[PDB]
Formats: structure tokens, sequence, C-alpha cells
């Protein structure tokens, strides 16, 4: 999956602002206040409405003195480049329109009936919901949202884990029944090679989530231990060698846990989906903790084929591919090329 | 109120600790991991225990190696010192000792009998938990928590504040004294958040309607709802909020503890803190504030620091 261009009118301090997002890390710059989050937000927007989400609703981000609000977002998936358009009435959801469409040699073409209902359908079939909103854009405050909870954290994991390109293969093979000795044999190996798969791609989300949160913690949490149990997905840290619940970690280590943890899961994931959206990956991180997240950067956060970053730290300007500048003038957000 | 002294042995990250706090802004520095948050929360457990919040288990506070928790704490309310001291058993339940005590004449007096349920009834009705925890103790993640429910901001406020035809002025008076409260701590609010942001918010609103307390700021000359303001917006608002009432209460309550008020701060923002907490928290005669920002040493009262080596705590008294 990769964003190509976000075009923005009238959406919180957005009045029209156009993005065009490139091959990397995309590093977006601004101060409190400018437009990071309300830009990430319209993508989020653009792409899976009607939300339910409480803190995102239509009457309030029509931006203020507008009456329409207009979404245009060009993404690429698969090989084929998609258009999704949204267009909301302030105060009068009759107005409301919604079209997605692909791109057919020279013309965008419908590919959906021009609905909500439709479009979220053919939507959530390319990139389930879940998986958009847990493991590729991670909202400013929630980069400890996976270690929470086992009820978030064992769903997401097993959705992505459920992305595996043998999986349909799986559930059909143990479908078929024939009571013989033939068809119970394949069931069972199937199922038990499934498993073992499984195992191995926790493992590795495991390996990668030690090595950043290693880095990030000088060694001090020496393994993330990452165990599913039943209908749960363990986390524990490695202190003087033993594993410790999550509630050991304090403030900014638990933010740096969040963050290797993310991280991993991209990484696995940088094949099939490719992409990772983080708004605010500092808070609660000390001087040290942040110069490690550069390094992190670096070494990481470049073998995800396409990263957009939002940031007001300037520390990490340095260490993106691109930088675009936001900043807030006259009550709307402009947004500036660096790089 | 205010706190004197906290002794701390084994609980998460220290080995043995004691700090002495005193009057006007002590600030605890440290760095990721180094055992400021574990210092309060002790602190915590040494006032309100039992407690029950998730993330504070007896089992799991004990430090690594050890076997024995002791918290011992003492301070001052109503003109009356008082200490209270715990011990922590692993994994066993009869073997502790908790004890408060109130400074008579020359010596310490136990207070009531020397149980967790004594001790905690008789805590509860010298400073209830619920006004401790939301309006003097700020756990660090928790500042804007008091921005999210118009209904739970009507209960803290609610406890916080507190011949046919009789009935009908007693109302009256009432919800006059709570309309005059709420904009006192409304204007304080305002000014706070004006200053943080620069004057692009004129105003937060604190509006009292029957079961709630809702809560605005103004943009461009109209109130907004709290979904309008930035990440690091939300932060400043809870700040401001934080300390209004602080404030508000700063002679019947006098205290306030904050963990980490730098989070989604940008460097502008965290260069505001640093005048708010000259004009502001200095008008607050005890408060504790640690953080993992050096640059909050400059307005602070007296500074203490806390780093980790070989696995345990270790605090330097600095000013
Ligand atoms: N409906 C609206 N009309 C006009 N402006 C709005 C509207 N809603 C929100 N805003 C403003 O949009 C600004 C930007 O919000 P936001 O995009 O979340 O900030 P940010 O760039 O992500 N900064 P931060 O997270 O604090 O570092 C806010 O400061 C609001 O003042
Ligand atoms: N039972 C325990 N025994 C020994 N060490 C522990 C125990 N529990 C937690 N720790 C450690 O205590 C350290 C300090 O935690 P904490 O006091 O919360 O950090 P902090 O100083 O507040 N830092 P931060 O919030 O990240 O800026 C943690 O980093 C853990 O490694
Ligand atoms: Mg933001
Ligand atoms: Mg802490």
């Amino acid at each position: 999956m990769k964003l190509e261009r976000v075009t923005v009118k009238n959406f919180r301090s957005h009045s029209d602002t156009v993005v065009e997002f490139k091959e990397g890390i995309n590093l977006i710059i601004g101060q409190n206040g400018s437009g990071k989050s309300s830009l990430l937000d319209a993508i989020l927007v653009g792409l899976y409405w009607p939300l339910r989400i409480k803190d995102i609703k239509k009457d309030e981000f029509t931006k203020v003195g507008a009456r329409d609000t207009y979404i245009d977002l060009i993404f690429e998936k698969d090989g084929t480049k998609y258009r999704i358009t949204r267009r909301f009435l302030k105060g009068y959801s009759s107005g409301e329109i919604h079209a997605m469409k692909r791109l057919v040699g020279n013309e965008w073409k419908h590919v959906t009936e021009p609905s909500s209902k439709a479009i979220s359908a053919f939507m959530e079939k390319l990139i389930p919901y879940n998986i958009f909103l847990n493991a590729i854009y991670i909202r400013q405050g929630q980069i400890d949202a996976i270690l929470e909870s086992d009820e978030a954290r064992e769903k997401v994991v097993r959705e992505v884990l459920n992305l595996d390109k043998f999986e349909t293969a799986y559930k059909k093979l143990s479908e078929l029944k024939g009571g013989s000795g033939g068809t119970e044999e394949l069931i069972e190996k199937v199922k038990k090679y499934k498993a073992l798969a499984r195992e191995a791609a926790l493992s590795k989300i495991g390996e990668l989530a030690s090595e950043i949160f290693a880095e990030f913690t000088e060694g001090k949490y020496s393994e993330v231990v990452v165990r599913a149990e039943e209908n749960k997905v363990r986390l524990f840290v490695v202190w003087e060698g033993k594993e410790r619940p999550l509630t050991f970690l304090s403030g900014g280590e638990r933010i740096a846990l969040g963050l290797a943890f993310r991280l991993a899961m991209s990484l696995y994931l940088a094949g099939e989906i490719s992409l990772l959206i983080l708004d605010e990956p500092t808070p609660y991180l000390d001087e040290e903790r942040r110069r490690k997240l550069i390094t992190i950067m670096e070494r990481y956060l470049k073998k995800i084929p396409q990263v957009i970053l939002v940031s007001h730290d300037e520390e990490l300007k340095d260490a993106a591919d691109h930088v675009i500048r936001i900043s807030l003038e006259n009550g709307s957000s402009k947004v500036e090329v660096v790089s």
C-alpha cells in the first residue's frame, strides 16, 4: 500500500491543502496546533468513513466559517491506483457525496457504487479497517494502546497473521470431511503446519521488538517476549534474566516499548502492507531516548517502503527522506515542501 | 496539607531512599527509568493502601531480590503532624504492619487502631481519596483525565467544594456558591491557558449544568468543544485547569503533585511552562514536580536529582 496524494478542503485547520507523499520517510514537521494530526485524520476519514470514532465528528470537523468539506485521496495497492473522493455539507448530510475509482489507462473509473456503504465494503476487502487503525495508522496518543490490553493486541495480532498468503488455503482444507484416514490426517497436518507458521511469525515479531527495545533501553531490557496462549497474546519484558509484566516499565519505557512493538509489526508486514503512519513518537521520552529514536529511524524505519511521520521535534528532520513543514497562518494550515 | 519526609525501602527501583520536601516548588529531575514515579506512587501507597489501582500491585512493587517493603511518610494537615508507616511482606498478609500516628506534645501517638482498615477510614475523613487523586496528585499520563467527562468533572468539583418556603432559598444559595466557584476556576484557567497558548484561545469556559460541569475553549470569539484542541493544546489545557483548581484551593489544600507535565508540548510550549511555573505554580505553597526536562530546574525552589545506579535509584539533593 502506498499513499500518493492527499487533497483536503475545510477540514479543521486545513482550508485548502495538497500533500504529495513519496517513498521512504516522509516527515511532517510542525508546532502544536499547526495541522499535523488534522491532515492524518482526514486521510483516515477519506479511507474509512463512516467512522465511529468519538473524537472525529462531521459536525465538528468542518473548518470554522465554511460549509463544505472535501477530501480526495490517491493511493496504490497491488499495482492498482485508487482514488477516493468525499464531500460533506455542514449540518446537512444529504449533499454528502462519495466516490471510489481506479485508474484504467488514462481514465478514472468507478470501482463500486458511489455510496458510503459500497465504498466501505470495497475498502474493507482491500485493507481491513482494524488492520489500518491498529497496525498502519497509529493515532496521536495511541502508541502504547497495544500494550494496555490482551484484547486489542490479540485481535490485531491474529488479524495481522491472517494476512498470510496461505491462510485461505489452510482454512479451506480444514473444511473437507471424508471421515477417512486420509482426510483426517491431512486436516491434522494442515492445522499443525498453520500453528507452526503463526508461532514463527509471532517469534519474528518478538525478535524485532527485542532488538529495537534493547537498542532503545541500551540493553536494560534484554528481550521482549511475545507469547500466544489460547485467546490471548501475552507481552513481557526481560529484566535481569526473568520475564516481568509490563507494569514493571516506566512511563517513558512504555512509550519506547510501544514504538518497538509497532515497528516490529510494520517490519514483519513491510512486504504485504509496506506503510506506517506515526503521529508524535516522542511523548515522555527523555533526551537520550529521543536521540535513540533518530538512530532507530535510520536503522528500522528506513526498512519500511513508505513511512509518514508527524512530529513537533525538529531534530528528526535529518533522519527523514522528505520533509514537509506545516504551520498555522491566518487560522489556516500552510504546507511547505522542504525536501 | 504539606509533605515533609518520605522514606522508602524496596519499592520498585528504590532500595533505600529518603526525600525531604520543603515549601515552594520541589523539582525531582531524572531520566526515563530512574525512579521518579516510583517515589510518587510510594507516597500514594503510603497514604491510601489498600489501593485498587490496576497498575499498582503489592506482589509487583516489592523490589526484585527483596522480601520486605517499607514506606514511611511524615506530613502536616490543619496544624497537626502525622506519620504513616507501612511494612509489606510479599505473598503474605497477616505479617504486615500499618500504623498512623500524630505528634502530641513530644512523641508520636496512634490516631487509630494500627490496622489497614482503621487507618483507611481515618485517612478518608482527613483527606478523601477522591480529592487526593483528582486534585492533589496527578499521576503520569493523567494530566488531561479531568478533561474527559462532564459528569466526572462534576463529581470532583462537588467533592472539592463541599419556613415552608425556606427550602427554595436553600437551593438558591447553594447554586450561587457553586456558580461563583466555577467562575473563579474558569477565570484562573482562562488566564493560564491564554498565556500558555499565546492568546490563541481567549477563554476557558467552566459552566454549571444539572449533574454536569461543561468545559469549552473560546477561539475567534466563540465557544468550541474540547475536540477542537490539538494534542499539545489539550495537555496545556489540562495543566491550566489543574493549576486553576489548585490555585482556587491554595488555602484549603495547598499542595500539588504533578508527574511529567511536558508530554506533547513543543519547544515553545516547554519554554512557556517555565514562565507558568514562575507566575502560577509559585502561588501554591507546596508543589512537587517530577520531570526528565532539565530546563525546568530554572524556576524550581528546590532541586533533587534521581538516577539509576546498578539497579537501584539514588537520590541527590542539589538544592
Ligand atoms: N473545525 C475547525 N476549524 C478551524 N480550525 C480548527 C477546527 N478544529 C480544530 N481546529 C484547529 O486546528 C488546529 C490544529 O489541530 P491539530 O492538527 O490537531 O494540531 P497538531 O498540528 O497536530 N499539533 P500538536 O498535536 O499539538 O503537536 C487546532 O489547534 C485547532 O485550533
Ligand atoms: N519490583 C521492581 N524491582 C526493581 N526494579 C523495578 C521494579 N519495578 C519496576 N522497576 C524499575 O523501576 C524503574 C523506574 O520506574 P519509574 O519510577 O516509573 O521511572 P521514572 O523515573 O518515573 N521514568 P519515566 O516516567 O520514564 O520518565 C523502572 O524503569 C523499572 O526498571
Ligand atoms: Mg497532533
Ligand atoms: Mg515516570
